[PDB]
């Protein structure tokens, strides 16, 4: 089975996110006062090979563990996955 | 009325993104042979005050497109919106 992984990093709600504040405050409020709020992150897709839904997102989220994809003191993450081909 | 807008912004397939590129060659390849591949992106979520999901959605788009968040020759984005509160 192949399935698509999506990886979606943010900083946790009680820690300040430089990208998210700096766009809302000279980029987004300038354009639309009707959004209130912009918070940023980092987006990485990966095709992965396995046997279940659930092998191939607990091998992604084991990637971002081990090999330090986020700091799980300062950031959190969400994993989506959906069978392709 | 309140919606949560997600903006996914990555590389058009035929356009080289070098921090997938040298993460799946320096780091994924390394942890595991079952993950094929690695695009990489930018993740943006809003909070919008709106009339219609439509309408905070058109406006997302216009914010990308008038204020560069991409480059509509070598980016692609992806929009997603659901109601809160």
């Amino acid at each position: 089975m192949l399935y698509r992984v999506e990886l979606i990093i943010t900083n946790k709600e009680g820690v300040r996110d430089p990208e998210g504040e700096t766009i809302q405050r000279y980029v987004v409020s300038r354009f639309s006062d009707k959004i209130i709020e912009t918070r940023a992150g980092k987006y990485l897709v990966f095709r992965v090979n396995s046997s279940s839904q659930q092998e191939a997102t607990e091998l992604v989220k084991k990637l971002a563990d081990e090999m330090r994809l986020y700091n799980p003191i300062v950031h959190k993450i969400e994993i989506r996955a959906n069978r392709i081909e």
